[PDB]
């Protein structure tokens, strides 16, 4: 895993 859970990070600022 490393590119699946990348979505999650960005996910957060997802709406700010």
């Amino acid at each position: 895993g490393l590119f699946d859970i990348v979505k999650k990070v960005v996910g957060a600022f997802g709406s700010l």
